């Protein structure tokens, strides 16, 4: 719910995203991973994570962080993922809520979702252009 | 989640949903001991229903119509390590363009989405009296 409108960057092991104040790194691990199987060092400008001895992520951070405040936690995140195919699939078929009268996006999240769909359509209609 | 770049979620009490031009995605957190056998899920053109271990989690009329025979549900193990870092510099102008100095960069559009959310977060913080819904 604090989740609404957060923009992730996908990576091979998960994703990261940010807020004005923090940077979030979500790393998928095997389902039998235990807290005891994690080695994670968080320094002002560097991070390192190894799971069951296998290095997953290690390097120099894009910018500096306050080392003492860094946290890591192992979370159980089992989920049912449902994927539906829209009958109508134009950028103007941007759903503003999941159900008719529930799970509405606030106006800003609606704007973000519309923008992404406009961009998807633009990229589809202009396959020749490079967007990176 | 590399197709996940720039997908914009709406959080809910049980998880989140999001969309693309063609599909709608519903991610529902379930207890870690949940098994496929514990799931009852009906996906109709304009209605959905999900119950886990006999407990109804989601049920209602969809915002718009979907192609019923193409709807899918899958149970996924999603254990994760979540790391939270505190930026030394916390202005909307300290929008990170990659996670590491030379790796995990956002493409230009995702960078723009990220910057827009930070500008907005900042706008909301500097104007607490305005209602943003």
């Amino acid at each position: 719910e604090e989740r609404s409108g957060v923009v992730p960057c996908g990576t091979p092991w998960g994703q990261w995203y940010q807020t004005l104040e923090e940077v979030f790194i979500e790393v998928q691990v095997p389902p039998g991973t235990r807290a005891q199987d994690i080695q994670c060092g968080l320094q002002s400008r560097h991070v390192a994570l190894a799971v069951g001895g296998r290095e997953i992520l290690k390097g120099k951070l894009f910018d500096s962080t306050i080392a003492d405040e860094g946290t890591w936690t192992l979370e159980d995140r089992k989920m049912v993922r449902i994927v539906l195919t829209k009958t109508k699939r134009d950028a103007a078929n941007c759903w503003t809520s999941l159900l008719e009268s529930e799970y509405a996006a606030d106006p800003w999240v609606q704007d973000q979702m519309q923008r992404k769909l406009t961009l998807e359509r633009f990229q589809k209609e202009n396959p020749g252009f490079d967007f990176s």
